[PDB]
C-alpha cells in the first residue's frame, strides 16, 4: 500500500508546485533522541532502509545529520558541503559524514551543533526530514566544554521543539526505562505524548532474569503511542560488516523466540516501527488533504464558472484535485 | 592484614572512654551513589562481606539506609525501628530492610527521606557509617511525583556534601560513562576528586566487540584516585541463591579470562575494591594518631610527676593512678599501631 501512496504524493507535490501556490502538505520530521549510546543512529538508518550514518562505541554522532529524502528516478546522495558530487555507493556516505565531522570536530570527542546536510534521492521515499543527533551526557570526555551536556540538549531542543516533528524516543533495554534520557526529553517538549514514540533496543542485551515485558507492553511507564522492541546488530556485528537482511532475520528470530515477547512478536521489531512511523506520516496527509481540496475547489471555481489566456490555473488545480481524489481512495 | 589493626583500634577507641576524652578517630562516612540499578547495594554489602541488603532488578532500594558497623564478639544486627530486638539471620535482616520500607513507601515504585537505621555487630569489623542509597533516575514511574529526580537527589547530597565522606561512584559497564549520574554528582560535591572512588560494575554484561578498558586504565574519563571494576550476581544468580565465595571466584575467572582486562586483574575485583577501601580508612586514623599521642602525653607528663613521688615517698585521690594507667595504656596502643 505504501508503495502506492508514495508516488501519488510526489505527485501533488509537484501538482501544487504547478500552481504556483504556497502550499504544502507539510510532512513532519522524524528526530532520533538519547542517551549517548542508546542507538540512535541505527534506528534512524533502518527506517530509512540503508547503511549509511556512522554508528559504533562511544560517541560517534558529534553532528546533527539533517537528511531530506527526496523522490527521484535515479538513487544517489549529495552533501551540500560537497557541491556537484554524487555518492552512488553508500559506504562512501558513511564515510563521509565521519570525515566531515572529524575536519571539523577533530579526533578528541569533540561536539559542533553546526549540521551535516544531506540529501538522498530515490524513486520509492517520501520527500521526509529526518535528523540524527548526538547522544545526550552528563560529564565532559576529552576536549568538550564543561557544559557540554546543555550544549547537546539545546542542540536537540532546536529539533524536537518544531511542531509535529516525530520524536524517536530510544532508550536501551539494559538500563532501568526510569533514567531514560529519550523519555525525559520527551516529556518536556511533548507532555501529553501526541508525537513521541517509544523505541527500546539492545532487547538482546538484557542481564539474564530479567525482562522488558512491562515496558514493551506499554505498562511501566505507559506512552501515548506506546514502545516499539527492536534488537540490531552489535560491535562485533558492525566489525564484521553483518548485513541488515541477516540482522533483521536475528530480530524477528529473537522475538519469535522469547518467552517474554512472542506474543507481541507481530508488534515488535523493525519492519514494524517503520509501519508505525508510516502510519503517523500518513495521518498527517489525511489529516491535511481535506483542508487544501477546499482551497483549491475555491480558486478553480473562480476560474471555472468564467469558462488573461492562463488557463493553465484550470488544468494545474483540476489535476492536483485529481491527486487528492486518488489519495483519498489509496 | 587489616584483621590486625581492627583489634587495636577498638581497644584504642576504648582507652580514651576510660580517659573520658574525644575518642575520635572520625573515620570517614561510605556512601553509594549512581544511577538506578548500576550495582550499588551489591557493592556495598560485599564491603560489609555479609549479604543483607535487599538487591533486583527496577526499583529496590526506597529508603537511605544508614549503616553503623560495631565491633563486637556477639556478631549480630539491630534496626533501631526494632526496639529490643536483635537478627542472628541476616537473611532475616533483609527481608526487615524490604518490609520496612514498604511499610513507609507501599510497594508502588514510592521512596521516603526517611533513612532507616541499621546497626551491624561483628568482630571484624571498624566502628563504621555505611549509607546506602536510592539510585538516581530522570523519569517518575508508580505513585512518584514528577520531581522524583531531584528527591532522589537532595537525598543523596545530603550525605555526600560532608567534607568526611568517602564517595563510592558506581556506574554500569554496559552504559556509557560519559552519561554517569554517579560520576556527574562526585564531580559537583569533590571536583578534585580527593574523596572519590570509581566503581565499575557489569563488565560481564558489556555487548561483544566493547570493552571498558581505556575506563579501566582510567583514559576516558580520568579520576584522581582512578577506577576498580567489579563482577556481581545477576538477577538470575540472586533468584538461585548464588553464594558468596562462588560469584567471587567467577568475579576473578572474569578479570583473568578476559584479554583487554588480564594484565589489570590484580588491581580489580571485590576483594580489591575491600582493600583500596580499607587503605584509606586505614590512612584517615594514622593521619590522626599524632594528634591524640601528642595530646594524651602532654595530659600524662603532667600527673607523671605526682605519680613518681607517690610511689618513692612516705604516703581518694587515687583517680591520679587510674588515669595513668589509662593514659598509659592508649599510648601503647598507638604505639603497637604505629607498628602495624
Ligand atoms: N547488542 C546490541 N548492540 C546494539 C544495538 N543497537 C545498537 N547497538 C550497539 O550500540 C552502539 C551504539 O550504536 P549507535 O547506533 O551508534 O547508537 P547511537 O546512539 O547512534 C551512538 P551516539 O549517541 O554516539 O551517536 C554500537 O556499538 C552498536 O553496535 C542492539 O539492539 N543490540
Ligand atoms: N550481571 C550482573 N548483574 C549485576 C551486577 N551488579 C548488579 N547486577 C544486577 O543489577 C540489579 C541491581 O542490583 P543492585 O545491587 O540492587 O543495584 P542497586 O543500584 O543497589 C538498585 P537501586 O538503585 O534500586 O537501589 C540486580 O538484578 C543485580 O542482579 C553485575 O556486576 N553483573
Ligand atoms: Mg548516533
Ligand atoms: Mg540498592
Amino acid at each position: 500500500s505504501m508503495e502506492d501512496l508514495i508516488p501519488l504524493v510526489n505527485r501533488l507535490q509537484d501538482a501544487f508546485s504547478a500552481i504556483g501556490q504556497n502550499a504544502d502538505l507539510d510532512l513532519p520530521q522524524i528526530a532520533v533522541v538519547g542517551g549517548q549510546s542508546a542507538g540512535k543512529s541505527s534506528v534512524l538508518e533502518n527506517f530509512v532502509g540503508r547503511d549509511f550514518l556512522p554508528r559504533g562505541s562511544g560517541i560517534v554522532t558529534r553532528r546533527p545529520l539533517v537528511l531530506q529524502l527526496v523522490n527521484a528516478t535515479t538513487e544517489y546522495a549529495e552533501f551540500l558541503h560537497c557541491k556537484g558530487k554524487k555518492f552512488t555507493d553508500f559506504e562512501e556516505v558513511r564515510l563521509e559524514i565521519e570525515a566531515e565531522t572529524d575536519r571539523v570536530t577533530g579526533t578528541n570527542k569533540g561536539i559542533s551543533p553546526v549540521p551535516i546536510n544531506l540529501r538522498v534521492y530515490s524513486p520509492h521515499v517520501l520527500n521526509l526530514t529526518l535528523v540524527d543527533l548526538p547522544g545526550m551526557t552528563k560529564v565532559p570526555v576529552g576536549d568538550q566544554p564543561p557544559d557540554i551536556e546543555f550544549q547537546i540538549r539545546d542542540m536537540l531542543m532546536q529539533f524536537v521543539t518544531k511542531e509535529n516533528c516525530l520524536i524517536l524516543a530510544v532508550s536501551p533495554a539494559n538500563s532501568d526505562l526510569a533514567n531514560s534520557d529519550a523519555l525525559k526529553v520527551a516529556k518536556e517538549v511533548d507532555p501529553q505524548g501526541q508525537r513521541t514514540i517509544g523505541v527500546i533496543t539492545k532487547l538482546d542485551l538484557m542481564d539474564e532474569g530479567t525482562d522488558a515485558r512491562d515496558v514493551l507492553e506499554n505498562k511501566l511507564l505507559p506512552l501515548r503511542r506506546g514502545y516499539i522492541g527492536v534488537v540490531n546488530r552489535s560491535q562485533k556485528d558492525i566489525d564484521g560488516k553483518k548485513d541488515i537482511t541477516a540482522a533483521l532475520a536475528a530480530e524477528r528470530k529473537f522475538f519469535l523466540s522469547h518467552p517474554s515477547y512472542r506474543h507481541l512478536a507481530d508488534r515488535m521489531g523493525t519492519p514494524y516501527l517503520q509501519k508505525v512511523l508510516n502510519q503517523q506520516l500518513t495521518n498527517h496527509i489525511r489529516d491535511t488533504l481535506p483542508g487544501l481540496r477546499n482551497k483549491l475547489q475555491s480558486q478553480l471555481l473562480s476560474i471555472e464558472k468564467e469558462v488573461d489566456e492562463m488557463l493553465r490555473m484550470y488544468h494545474a488545480l483540476k489535476e492536483a484535485l485529481s491527486i487528492i481524489g486518488n489519495i483519498n481512495t489509496t
